[PDB]
């Protein structure tokens, strides 16, 4: 939780499972 919008993971901010995880980063 750092001050702004820039603390997000990545594993947290793109799913995990082959459904999403083949999508467009």
């Amino acid at each position: 939780g750092v001050k702004g919008f820039n603390c997000y993971f990545p594993l947290q901010s793109y799913g995990f499972q082959p459904t999403y995880g083949v999508g467009y980063q």
